[PDB]
C-alpha cells in the first residue's frame, strides 16, 4: 500500500463514518450528530485534496453537497459569529473555484470575505476579531486564514486591495503574536483590566500553520524573500525538539477543535515543503518529517478501520471527533503530495 492508497483508505472511512443529513458530516462516531461548521469545512478541504491526487470526478458532487448541507445545517446561511469559520470556509471555496470554475464557490467566498473584512479594527493596533462579538479578543487562528484566503482571492481577482489586506494582516500578526527567536504563534492578544494580554501559554500547531501558509502565499504573490526566510524559520522550529513535538511527532492535542489543529499545520508545511525557492537540504528536512508523522500515525495511532485518534502514537480506544479523523487525512493527503 503506497500513500495515495492509504490516504484513499481514509478518505473512504470519514466517508462511510461520518457522512450524515444534507451531504455534511457528523461530530463524532458515536451519539453526536451535531453539526460543526469549521469541521464541515476542512472536509470540504480533505475532499479537495482526494481530487487533486486522484482526478476523480466521483469527488465533485461530494463538495457541492457538502457546500450545500453546511448552508442548510447552519440555519439556511453561510454567516456565523466565529470570524475564522467564514475564513476557512472562505478558503476551501477559493480552493475548489481555481480547480473547477464553477462559481457557485466563488459568490459563497465573496460573501465569506466581506464579513471577514468587517472584523478589522485599529485595537491592538489591528487584526481581524475573534467573534463579531468580542471585538477585543484578536486572535492568531482569525488573522492568518484571513491572510490566506485574501492571497487566493488575490490569485483569482489580480485586485491590489486583497494583496493589501494580506499584507496588512500578515503585519499585524507578525508585529504582534510571532515570537521574534523561534516564529512561533501566540494564540490572541485581549484586554483584561485595562491590560492588553498576550497568551503567550498557548502555541498552537494550526497557528504557526496558518503563518507558515500565509507567508509561503505572500512569498510567491511578491517575491519579497522576507517572507519566504519567516516561514522557513517558523517551519525549522516545527521540526527542531520543543513545544509543539513529542518525540519527533506532533503533539496531542486533545480531540473537539483541538483535534483539527495538527492536519491544517502538515498542509501549510507541506506547501512551503513544495516551494521551488526553498532550499534542497530545508526540502529534505521537511519531507523526512512529514514521512516520520505519517509513519508513525500508520503503524501506531491509526485503528483497524482506519480511525485516528488525538496521539498519533497511540490508537483511540473510543469517541473520534470528525476533527481529528480530518487531521489524520490531511496528514496521509500531504504525505502523498510529497511523493
Ligand atoms: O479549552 C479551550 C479550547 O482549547 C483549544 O483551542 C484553542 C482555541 O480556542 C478558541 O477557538 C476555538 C475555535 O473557535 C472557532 O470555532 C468556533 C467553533 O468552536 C467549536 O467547534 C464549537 O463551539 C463550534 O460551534 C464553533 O462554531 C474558530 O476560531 C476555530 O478555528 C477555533 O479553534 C480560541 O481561543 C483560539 O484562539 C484558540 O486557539 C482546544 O483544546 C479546544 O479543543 C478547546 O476547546
Amino acid at each position: 500500500a503506497d500513500w495515495g492508497e492509504v490516504a484513499e483508505n481514509l478518505q473512504e472511512q470519514t466517508y462511510n463514518i461520518y457522512l450524515t443529513s444534507n451531504g455534511t458530516f457528523r461530530q463524532d462516531n458515536e451519539g453526536n450528530e451535531n453539526f460543526n461548521y469549521w469541521w464541515n469545512a476542512h472536509m470540504l478541504d480533505v475532499l479537495i485534496d482526494g481530487y487533486e491526487r486522484t482526478g476523480d470526478e466521483s469527488y465533485l458532487p461530494k463538495m457541492k453537497s457538502l457546500l450545500e448541507g453546511i448552508e442548510v445545517r447552519n440555519g439556511n446561511k453561510y454567516e456565523n459569529v466565529f470570524i475564522a469559520a467564514m475564513e476557512w470556509l472562505g478558503i476551501a471555496c477559493l480552493r475548489t473555484y481555481k480547480l473547477t470554475n464553477d462559481q457557485q464557490y466563488k459568490e459563497v467566498a465573496d460573501l465569506l470575505w466581506e464579513e471577514t473584512k468587517q472584523g478589522w479594527s485599529d485595537v491592538h493596533g489591528g487584526g481581524i476579531a475573534w467573534k463579531t462579538d468580542t471585538p477585543n479578543s484578536k486572535n492568531a487562528c482569525s488573522n492568518g486564514p484571513a491572510a490566506i484566503f485574501a492571497l487566493y482571492l488575490y490569485e483569482i481577482d489580480q485586485d491590489e486591495e486583497d494583496l493589501e489586506w494580506a499584507k496588512k494582516i500578515y503585519h499585524w500578526l507578525k508585529d504582534t503574536l510571532v515570537d521574534p527567536e523561534s516564529g512561533l504563534v501566540w494564540d490572541n492578544i485581549d484586554y483584561h483590566d485595562g491590560e492588553a494580554i498576550i497568551n503567550r501559554d498557548w502555541i498552537f500547531t494550526y497557528n504557526v500553520g496558518t503563518y507558515i501558509g500565509a507567508a509561503n502565499l505572500l512569498h510567491q504573490a511578491t517575491g519579497e524573500g522576507m517572507y519566504l526566510d519567516d516561514a522557513i524559520k517558523s517551519a525549522s522550529s516545527v521540526v527542531a525538539p520543543g513545544e509543539l513535538t513529542t518525540g519527533g511527532v506532533l503533539k496531542n492535542e486533545g480531540q473537539g477543535d483541538g483535534g483539527l489543529f495538527k492536519g491544517i499545520l502538515v498542509r501549510y508545511f507541506t506547501q512551503l515543503a513544495l516551494n521551488p525557492d526553498l532550499p534542497d537540504g530545508k526540502r529534505n528536512e521537511f519531507e523526512e518529517f512529514v514521512l516520520f508523522n505519517a509513519e508513525t500515525l500508520y503503524h501506531n495511532g491509526l485503528t483497524s478501520a482506519g480511525l485516528a485518534g488525538p496521539n498519533w502514537n497511540d490508537e483511540p480506544s473510543g469517541r473520534v471527533d470528525l476533527s481529528t479523523q480530518l487531521s489524520g487525512v490531511m496528514l496521509m493527503e500531504a504525505k502523498a503530495l510529497l511523493e
